Order: structure tokens, then sequence, then C-alpha cells
DNA sequence: GCCTTGCCGGGTAAGTTCCGGCGCG
DNA sequence: CGCGCCGGAACTTAC
DNA sequence: CCGGCAAGGC
């Protein structure tokens, strides 16, 4: 299924960027999964990450909740599943084998949580060179023209600085790409 | 003249893991 | 008994 | 992430 597979990884953009997949160890062998993308907008994340999410979960048969843990600084959508990490997880794990879908999808599900949102200038900030590097092919091979380097020295930061040059094709063909959409 | 992009400090919007529960065969 | 979902938030830093 | 600064390119 291919709108279920770029949901996926759109999904899976905005946790790698701004969440997390977490197996937790409690005491008396209690344990949890968790798949989590956290959010400062809350109309962002209830209106429509909440609805993606929550689409992939009934088409996964996934029948854990969707939780909205107001915080500090941030909303926190949480989904406790251990069927659900281990999606997620796997997917990421075959990452490079992503078809043309899933790295659009990918690219501007990460855009969407590490991204410039000006577009002013486009960037993707991450301590993760490796995932870096292999955005940079896929938009390398979607005629985007982009580097990497050290951005920030203090924390390890990388930037990937995607081209003014080819800022149309980025733009139209990455973020503002109307591909597998909440279908309804 | 103009656009592009490396650089670098500010600080908030993120991320991570702990808690106490309850569920269920 | 042995794990897996809830609901929260303290805590730290990577954007 | 944001955003101002300055080096560099055409
Ligand atoms: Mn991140
Ligand atoms: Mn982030
Ligand atoms: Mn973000």
């Amino acid at each position: 299924n291919e709108n279920v597979s770029g949901i996926s990884a759109y999904l899976l953009g905005l946790i790698i960027g701004d969440g997390g997949l977490y197996k937790l160890k409690y005491k008396g062998n209690r344990s949890e999964y968790r798949v989590v993308i956290t959010q400062k907008s809350e109309n962002l994340i209830k209106q429509h990450i909440a609805p993606l999410m929550q689409f992939l979960i009934d088409e996964l048969n996934v029948k854990s909740k969707i939780q909205i843990v107001k915080g500090d600084t941030r909303y926190e959508l949480r989904v406790s599943s251990k069927k659900l990490y281990y999606y997620f997880a796997n997917m990421l794990e075959r990452i490079r084998l992503f078809n043309m879908r899933e790295q659009i999808a990918f690219i501007k599900g990460l855009y969407v949580a590490e991204g410039d949102k000006t577009l002013k200038r486009l960037r993707i900030w991450n301590k993760n060179k490796a995932l870096l590097e292999i955005v940079s092919r896929w938009l390398n091979n979607l005629g985007v023209r982009n580097t990497i380097h050290l951005d920030d020295h203090r924390h390890g930061v990388y930037v990937l600085n995607i081209s003014l040059r080819d800022r149309i094709k980025f733009v139209h063909t990455i973020l503002s790409s109307h591909l597998n959409p909440l279908p309804p």
C-alpha cells in the first residue's frame, strides 16, 4: 500500500526529527514501547499530525490510543505500542531502500521538524550526519543541490543546506507536495 | 549589485527517561 | 508472574 | 532553529 507507505515515511520524518522511538524498562519486568512526536503548535499536533497517525494506527490495527500530553514547553503526541514501535524502527533500519514516494515524504517530515521554516534559506539541522548524507543523495537524485557541513561547533550539529539555485524544485517537489494526503 | 552560503551566538522548542498506575493471559 | 498500555512531567539540549 | 554578519561568485 503506497498511501500508507508514504504517510509512514512522513510520520517517520517527524519522529526522527522532533520525537523518538523509545523502548523503556520499568520495575517488575514491566516494559513500554513509545512512538513520540513532540511539537509546540497545538493545532499542528491535533489537527494535522494526529489524524495522520490515527489513520496509520487504524490501518495497522494497532489499538493503542493517541495520547497528547501537554507539557512545559511543548505538546507530546505519544503512542504506547510495541507493534507501532517496531513498525517504525524496522522501517528506520531500511531507510536506504526507500522508494521515491517514501524519500519525498521523509524529507518533507524531516523538514517540518528540523527545517528552516522561513524558507528565506533552505536548511535542515541534525547531529546525525549519516542521516543527512542519505537525504543529500536522495536530494541529488531529485536534482536538488546541497551541501553538508558542521553548523554548530558547540553541540556538534550539522546543517544540510539546500542550494537556493534549486529553490523551486525543492519547495514545489518536496515541501508543498500534494502526494499521499490525508485521504478523505 | 546582487544573490548565495559559511559562520556563530541566543535561547526555545524540542527530545529523554523517570514515576505511579492498570491490563491481561 | 511476566510483560505491555496509561498519564504524567522532571530534566536536559539540539536545534 | 533563528538571524545577522561577511566572504565570495557571477
Ligand atoms: Mn531532532
Ligand atoms: Mn527539532
Ligand atoms: Mn521542530
